[PDB]
């Protein structure tokens, strides 16, 4: 009810720490990458969620 | 410069997938729990000055 939402909070930061480094890294090789990043990720309709 | 945004967009899903296993968990215990979740991190951010 709450002792297992505050350890959440926690993982929180972990997520959001991880993607403070992931964008960072991005935008240090290229900002533009993002654009054929976007297509990669695009093409991830066909999966997850299929055997 | 493929090989950098491929190892980015690794790092995003480990991210993403973080969040969405948090996400998931938190809403496992119960929606409402994201007042308290709300409340406590609003009551972490207040400016203090004398009272």
């Amino acid at each position: 009810e709450n002792k297992q939402v505050e350890e959440i909070l926690r993982l929180e930061k972990e997520i959001e720490d991880l993607q403070r480094m992931k964008e960072q890294q991005e935008l240090s090789l290229t900002e533009a990458s993002l654009q054929k990043l976007q297509e990669r990720r695009d093409q991830e309709l066909r999966r997850l969620e299929e055997e």
